[PDB]
């Protein structure tokens, strides 16, 4: 049952990430992506409404993962928090997987 996450999408330029989750009808849709602007970074993608808002993978001293305040020591657990407890400070928006073609 041991499967690849479904939204980790490697290097696809930001504009992309944003033609992609447009498409998606479920707010909190969402992938990581690997940053073009700032190399060696992460960013999250993530479908509200008529736009896409993106966050910096932020990074602490150690390399914990965080958005905001609370930190991970992976991706995977940055994005399972997020999953329950909202991306952002202006919409209750919680990460759910991309409907997959
Ligand atoms: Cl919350
Ligand atoms: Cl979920």
């Amino acid at each position: 049952e041991m499967k690849p996450h479904p939204w980790f999408f490697g290097k696809i330029p930001r504009a992309k990430a944003e033609e992609m989750l447009s498409k998606q009808r479920h707010d909190g849709a969402f992938l990581i992506r690997e940053s073009e602007s700032a190399p060696g970074d992460f960013s999250l993608s993530v479908k509200f409404g008529n736009d896409v808002q993106h966050f910096k993978v932020l990074r602490d001293g150690a390399g914990k993962y965080f958005l905001w305040v609370v930190k991970f020591n992976s991706l995977n657990e940055l994005v399972d928090y997020h999953r329950s407890t909202s991306v952002s400070r202006n919409q209750q928006i919680f990460l759910r997987d991309i409907e997959q073609v």
